[PDB]
């Protein structure tokens, strides 16, 4: 298990926190020095739990399927929040498994579905340490219309900044205020899997993908990633997704 505390938070504590987060990952190995995950693992040794405590000092454990970095669904004192989809369903018969009271969220973790639950899409949900604290309270207390927001805070403060230390960077940076995150941030986040398998796929064609990825820059122009050579891959990218995973 790892943990983030927010009161007394600082850039380093989140690098530290987010490099627990990617150190309790298992993996096969590494792929360009890239961490690759594992393609299945048995029962519970799937899952690792974060525990996250605002600045009130209330914690929240969160399920994390290791071989993906999704999030499966979170405690707060007795009571389980589960995803409404199949992986969630699996992974509440092996974590939590005293909560008193169990819900299902109305909603799968998938981006469109909390984007269409929330009423906003990424590109307006600010981010940063102030952010993932309110998010913690929202989930803790578990305020229904609030909700699909503070997990879209909370999924890429923790999974996205693990897979990109692009990410880690733009959200750790933010201590005393929040931001709203960049089409290319958001980018980073849709490309995860097709990133993941082109790397792969160019470990043994010469460092060249198979398709290209198109990605947004910091600029907001739009590139293309074609080979193991370009920035995204050798600085910046932290886990990657197995092939086995990926349709």
């Amino acid at each position: 298990d790892v943990s983030f505390r927010l009161s007394g938070a600082t850039t380093t504590s989140y690098g530290v926190f987010i490099k627990n987060l990617r150190e309790a990952l298992p993996y096969e190995r590494k792929v360009y020095n890239i961490p690759l995950l594992r393609s299945s693992i048995s029962g519970s040794g799937r899952y690792t739990l974060l525990h996250l405590t605002n600045y009130a000092d209330e914690t929240i454990s969160v399920a994390v399927d290791v071989t993906n970095v999704y999030i499966m669904g979170y405690l707060a004192g007795d009571v389980s929040y589960f995803f409404n989809e199949a992986s969630a369903t699996e992974a509440a018969k092996f974590v939590f498994k005293d909560a008193k009271k169990k819900v299902t969220l109305p909603y799968s973790g998938n981006y469109e579905r909390l984007q269409t639950a929330a009423g906003k899409i990424r590109e307006n949900i600010p981010l940063g340490l102030p952010a993932l604290d309110s998010a913690i309270t929202t989930l803790y207390y578990y305020t229904a219309s609030s909700a699909a927001s503070a997990l879209l805070v909370l999924i890429q403060s923790t999974a996205e900044s693990a897979r990109y230390k692009f990410i880690e960077q733009q959200i750790g940076k933010r201590v005393d205020k929040t931001f709203l995150p960049s089409l290319a941030t958001i980018s980073l986040e849709n490309n995860w899997s097709a990133l993941s398998k082109q790397i792969q796929i160019a470990s043994t064609n010469n460092g060249q993908f198979e398709s290209p990825v198109v990605l947004i820059d910091g600029n907001n122009q739009r590139v293309s990633i074609t080979n193991a050579s370009a920035r995204v891959v050798t600085s910046n990218i932290a886990l990657l997704l197995n092939r086995n995973n990926i349709a």
